[PDB]
C-alpha cells in the first residue's frame, strides 16, 4: 500500500451512481456478463500484443478467467491472467465509470421508455449492483511485478488507488457481496448464468468446484465450455474409425486417410494440431494457387476454412486442421502474413508432417507406396523448396532403378546405398523422357552389365530436382549421360590398338556439328553413342527449356564410337567417300535419336539408312 | 381518372403531419435527397427483377430519373422509369407515411434533445418530406409488367386524406408532381436544384437528368443534362480517343507494358445495355496455361466498379481477351454467384464472344503482320474453340491457321481459305497429317505421293490438333480427310507401263506374320519409301492411340495394314530371296522400318536396328 491516494468527488455523483447502477436492478446478474467480457478483451488484447514482443507471456501460456468464492467473508472473486491495467489505466477507467453507459442513459432520460419501465447497460460499475465493496488488484504485462495497482471503492463518488505488488500478471476483481444477495455464492447459479454467455465469450471461464469425497474436500477448476472437439480428446480415447470418419467429413472426400498425426503443443506457441495424408489426390491438385486443407481454429473457435500459409507447396496435399490459442482471434490471412508467428508455426508443422510420413514408411510401406503413387510428383518439389530438411525429404523420396524390372518405383535411396558394391563411391542416375528410354539407353548397357545400380528418372521435374539434391549420405550424385573420368577406366586391357585415320576423317567430314569425336570402351552392343560433359548445357536441361517453350539452347555434343562392334569397323573400312559419308551419317543420326529422344525427324535418319540399303 | 376514391384517416393526424413534416423545416432541401433516392431504389429494384424475366424492360434500356419544372403553374416534376408501384403498393406506402420517421420521432419525444432548438432537424420523415415545400403532391405511376391501364393516381394535400384512382400511362415508372408553395420559388431554379442534387449524386445509384433549355439557333431547345459526367475512358465514343490513349489504357488495366494488338470498343443500346471495351494482348502472360483462374474482364455496373475479373463473360477458348465491360441494368450488388443464377449472364457472354471473334476476323483482314504475332501467341488456345462453341465453328475455323506442304518453314501461316483457294480442279477433300512434331509431319511416308503430285496437305504437329479435327469436320463444303488413313478416293489416283501380279510374295508375308498385321497389300503410293503401314476401316487411328497413351491409359490395340511399294529396290530385293531365314529377316526389317515412321516414338529403335544389323552382318 505505497503511495496511497483517495480521489473522491462529490455531490449527486454520489447520488447519480445510486441511480444508474440501480437502474440495472431488474437484471443484476448482468454484472457477470460484463466482468467476464472484460476478462476476455483482456486476454485477446494480450494475445495480440504478443504477436509481437514474444516474451509478453512471461512463459505462462494458458489464458483463463477464474471465478472463485468465499462463503465465509462472502466474496465473489473473478480473476484473469489477461493483459491487466497499469496505474493510469486504472484511474482513467475504473476511476470514472462508463462513457457509453452514462451517455445512452442521459439521452434516454425523460422519454416514456425511460420513465415507465431493464433496458440498459452500465459497465464495470455494474458490480456495485450486488457488491458494496469492489476491490481490484492488478498488474499489466511487461511491467515489473511491483508496478501493481490497488483499487477499492464503495461505489460512491470516491475510490482509493495504491501501488501494490503481485508476482502474477492479470486482474483480480474481488466483490464484497451485499446482505441479501447470497444467491451469488451458489457456484451452480453462477455457472448456469455464465453458460448462456460462454458461446459468445472469447475465453476459458473456469468455476471453482468444491466437491467433497474420500473424506477429503477437493477444489477443482471446471471449464464450463468443455468444447465438442474431436481434436481435443487426447490420442488415448479415439477410434481409428473415429479419426477416419473425421478426415472424411472435413475433406468432403470419402476414401480413408492413409495416416494422421494428432498432437498437442504446450510452451512457446500453443496449439493442438491434427493432420491427414489423403489417399487420392483430388481434381484441383495441379491447378491454381488455391491450396485448401488446413482449417485454422482459434481457441476451439472457427476462423477460416483453409490457409495455404501453414503449409509449404511441396506438402499441399496435407489435409486437416490446426487449433491455436495465443493466436489472437480476429486474425486473418493478412495479419498472419505480417506476423512472424506464421513463419514459425508453418515450419513446425512442416516438421510434423514430414515425421508423420517417415513413420508411415516404417510401418506400412504397402500403403505408403499408394501415397507415393498419388503424391510423389509433388514431394519432388521439396528438395528445391526447403533446404532445411533436404535430408528427411530425400529419404521419403522413391525411384525406379535398374535392379527392378517394373515401371513402378519402389527404390529407397537407402535401398540404393545398402546394395552398393565395395568401392562404389557415386550414385548414378539417367534422365529420360520416359521409363522406356531410361531402362533402354546406350549409357546403360555397361553399368547394367557389371550389375551396378542406376537410377531411372522419367519425370520432367527430376531434371530439376537433381540440380539441388546433390549428395545423399556422403555419396554424391552423378549421371550416366555424362561420361566421367571415374568410370572412364572401369577391367579392360590385354591388347590395345589405334584407329585414328577415319576418326580424323569423321572429324573433318562433320566439322563443328559435333564438338569432338572419340572411341570409348562403353562396350555395349550399341555402335555409336553421343554425349556432352565439360559443364555444358546438358541434354535434358535443353529439353527442359524446350518444355517451358524457350529457344532450345545449342547442345555441344561429343560423338563416341565403339571399336569392337561390326558396324563401327565396317563403316570404318569403306573407302568410298559417298558411301562412307552415308555410313558415319547413319551412325550419328542413330545415336541422336537415342539421346534427343523425340527425334525431330525419325524419317531423316531412316532415309539415310534407306539409301545405305538401296544403293 | 376511373374508379376515383378519397380515403382519409383523421384526427390530430391532420395535425401530426403539420408536425413532423414541419420538423424538417430547417433543411427543406432534403425532400430532393429523399425523392431522388426513392427513384434509385426503383431502378435497381427493377434491374434486379430483370436478372430474371427478361422482358421486364419492355425494351427500353436506359434507366434515369428526370427533374423538370414549370415556372408557369409552378410545378417541380421528378420522374423515373424505375419499377414503379401497383395500386396496393401505393395505398400502403404513399397511403400511410414513414415507419422509421414516426418511430425515431416517438422514442425521441420528451427528451432534452427533442425539446430545444433546431434539433428538430433530427427526425427523418420520408416521402412525405415533399409536403414541406409542396401543398399538393400528385403521383402518377405504373409498375413493370402490369398492363398500361393498371396505372395509379395519388393526389394529396398532405393532411390526413389522399385520393387514389386507376389511370393509364403507356410508359413505365413513377411521376411525382409537386405543386410548390407560395414563397418557395427557390425550387424552380434549375441551377439551385442541380447544385443541391450534385452533393448526393456521388452516393446515388442512378442517372439524375435535369431539364436544361436554351433559346439557341433562333429556337428554344430542351436538352436533358446528366448531373455527373463520369471520368470514363470507355465513355467518350470512338470519335474522341487516341490510338495511344487506348494503348496506354490497356497497359494500365493489364499490368502489362507491351501494346495491344487490337481492340474493340462499342456501345449497345436496346435489350441489355452496356459499353464494352476489349483488348487482344501481344504476349500471353505466365498464368496462361495453368489455373482455375481466368482474369481479364473487369465488370463495371453503372460506371461503377464491381469486381476485378469474371470468367463468365468469356469462354475458355478466348481467355486471353483482356479489357472491361460496363453494364447498366445489371443490378449493382451483383456478384459471380448471382450472375451464375441469372440468364443475362448466358446472353451477355455469348454477345461478347461474337464481338471478340469479329475483332479478330478484322485483325486478319487489316494487318496480317500483327495477326501472325497473335496466332504465334494464342493459337494453341483458339484451337480449343472448335470443340467448345459449335455455334461459331465457322467464324472460328477461318481464324485458324496451319502449316502445310506448300511451305517449308516451321512457322504456320496457311488460312483454310488459302487452302481451298489453291485447291486443284476436281480435288474434293482437305487432307492433313497428324504427327508428334513438324519434322515427322513434313517428312512422313504418307506424304510423298501427294507432295509429288503437288497436292496441298496440312501439317498438324500440336497434340490438341488430334483433338480438334474430330469436331472440325468440314470447311466450306469440303470435308476433312487424313493422309494417315488410306482411302478409296486416293486409292486409284500415274505413269503405269509394264504390269503384272505378285502373289507368292504377298501371301508368304501374310502367312509369316499372321495376326500381327491385319492385312498386307501393294500400293501405288510410289516414292523413295519401300514399306509403309496404315489403318482405316473406322478403327482406332494411330494418334488417337497416342492420345490414350498421353492421358496415360492402356494404349489401345492398333489394327495395322502393311503396305509395300512394288517399284522400289528393297521391296523387290527382299521379295525375291528364297532363303526362309534371310527373307524373314528382310520382311521384318521392312515392317519395323514402317512402324518407327508411324508410331513415331518407336518403343525400341534398337530392335529395328538390331534386325537390320543381322541383315548386314550375316
Ligand atoms: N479485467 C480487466 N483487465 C484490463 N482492463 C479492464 C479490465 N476490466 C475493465 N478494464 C478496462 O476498463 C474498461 C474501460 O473503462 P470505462 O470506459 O470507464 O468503462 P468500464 O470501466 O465500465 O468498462 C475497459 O475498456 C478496459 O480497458
Ligand atoms: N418512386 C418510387 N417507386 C416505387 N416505390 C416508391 C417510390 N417512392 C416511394 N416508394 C415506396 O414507398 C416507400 C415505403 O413507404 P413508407 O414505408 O411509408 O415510407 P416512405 O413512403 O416515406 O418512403 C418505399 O419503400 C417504396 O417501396
Amino acid at each position: 500500500m505505497k503511495g496511497q491516494e483517495t480521489r473522491g468527488f462529490q455531490s449527486e455523483v454520489k447520488q447519480l451512481l445510486h441511480l444508474m447502477i440501480h437502474s440495472l436492478y431488474s437484471n443484476k446478474e448482468i454484472f457477470l456478463r460484463e466482468l467476464i467480457s472484460n476478462a476476455s478483451d483482456a486476454a485477446d488484447k494480450l494475445r495480440f500484443r504478443a504477436l509481437s514482443n514474444p516474451d509478453l507471456y512471461e512463459g505462462d501460456g494458458e489464458l483463463r478467467v477464474r471465478v472463485s468464492f468465499d462463503k465465509d467473508k462472502r466474496t465473489l472473486t473473478i480473476s484473469d491472467n489477461g493483459v491487466g491495467m497499469t496505474r493510469d489505466e486504472v484511474i482513467d477507467h475504473l476511476g470514472t465509470i462508463a462513457k457509453s453507459g452514462t451517455k445512452s442513459f442521459l439521452e434516454s432520460l425523460g422519454s416514456d421508455q425511460a420513465k415507465d419501465s431493464g433496458q440498459f447497460g452500465v459497465g464495470f460499475y455494474s458490480a456495485f449492483i450486488v457488491a458494496d465493496k469492489v476491490t481490484v488488484r492488478t498488474r499489466a504485462a511487461g511491467e515489473k511485478p511491483e508496478n501493481g495497482v490497488f483499487w477499492e471503492s464503495a461505489g460512491e463518488g470516491e475510490y482509493t488507488v495504491a501501488d501494490i505488488t503481485k508476482e502474477d500478471r492479470g486482474t483480480e476483481i474481488t466483490l464484497h457481496l451485499r446482505e441479501g444477495e447470497d444467491e451469488f455464492l451458489d457456484d451452480w447459479r453462477v455457472r448456469s448464468i455464465i453458460s448462456k454467455y460462454s458461446d459468445h465469450i472469447a475465453l476459458p471461464v473456469e468455476i471453482e468446484k468444491r466437491e467433497e469425497k474420500d473424506g477429503e474436500t477437493v477444489i477443482s477448476w471446471e471449464k464450463i465450455n468443455k468444447a465438442q472437439a474431436l481434436w481435443t480428446r487426447n490420442k488415448s480415447e479415439i477410434t481409428d474409425e473415429e479419426y477416419k470418419e473425421f478426415y472424411k467429413h472435413i475433406a468432403h472426400d470419402f476414401n480413408d486417410p492413409l495416416t494422421w498425426s494428432h498432437n498437442r503443443v504446450e510452451g512457446k506457441q500453443e496449439y493442438t494440431s491434427l493432420l491427414y495424408i489423403p489417399s487420392q489426390a483430388p481434381w484441383d491438385m495441379w491447378n491454381r494457387d488455391h491450396k485448401h486443407g488446413l482449417k485454422l481454429y482459434v481457441q476451439r473457435v472457427f476462423i477460416m476454412d483453409d490457409a495455404e500459409q501453414f503449409m509449404p507447396n511441396y506438402l499441399r496435399f496435407v489435409r486437416g486442421l490446426i487449433d491455436s490459442s495465443d493466436l489472437p482471434l480476429n486474425v486473418s490471412r493478412e495479419i498472419l502474413q505480417d506476423s512472424t508467428v506464421t513463419r514459425n508455426l508453418r515450419n513446425a508443422l512442416t516438421k510434423r508432417v514430414l515425421q508423420m510420413l517417415e513413420k508411415l514408411a516404417k510401418d506400412d510401406a504397402e500403403k505408403y507406396q499408394t501415397f507415393w503413387q498419388q503424391f510423389g510428383l509433388v514431394l519432388k518439389e521439396g528438395p528445391a523448396e526447403d533446404f532445411a530438411n533436404q535430408e528427411a525429404i530425400a529419404k521419403l523420396l522413391r525411384f525406379a532403378s535398374t535392379h527392378t524390372d517394373s515401371s513402378a518405383q519402389t527404390v529407397s535411396l537407402e535401398d540404393y546405398v545398402s546394395r552398393m558394391k565395395e568401392g562404389q563411391e557415386k550414385i548414378y542416375y539417367i534422365t529420360a523422357d520416359s521409363y522406356a528410354a531410361a531402362k533402354s539407353s546406350p549409357h546403360l548397357e555397361l553399368l547394367r552389365k557389371k550389375g551396378i545400380e542406376v537410377l531411372l528418372l522419367s519425370d520432367r521435374i527430376d531434371e530439376w530436382m537433381m540440380n539441388y539434391l546433390t549428395e545423399f549420405d556422403g555419396k554424391p550424385f552423378q549421371s550416366v549421360s555424362k561420361v566421367d573420368e571415374s568410370l572412364e577406366k572401369l577391367s579392360a586391357k590385354e591388347a590395345e590398338k589405334a584407329l585414328t585415320p577415319f576418326i580424323d576423317r569423321v572429324k573433318a567430314l562433320l566439322g563443328e556439328r559435333v564438338k569432338d569425336v572419340r572411341l570409348t570402351h562403353r562396350l555395349t552392343d550399341t555402335p555409336a553413342i553421343v554425349s556432352t560433359d565439360a559443364d555444358e548445357m546438358s541434354t535434358q536441361m535443353a529439353k527442359l527449356f524446350a518444355a517451358a517453350g524457350q529457344k532450345v539452347p545449342e547442345v555441344k555434343y561429343i560423338f563416341e564410337l565403339n571399336p569392337d562392334h561390326v558396324l563401327v569397323k565396317r563403316a570404318a573400312d569403306t573407302e568410298d567417300e559417298a558411301k562412307f559419308s552415308e555410313w558415319v551419317e547413319l551412325l550419328l543420326d542413330q545415336a541422336l535419336l537415342a539421346e534427343r529422344g523425340t527425334l525431330e525427324d525419325p524419317n531423316l535418319f531412316i532415309r539415310r539408312m534407306n539409301q545405305l540399303l538401296v544403293s
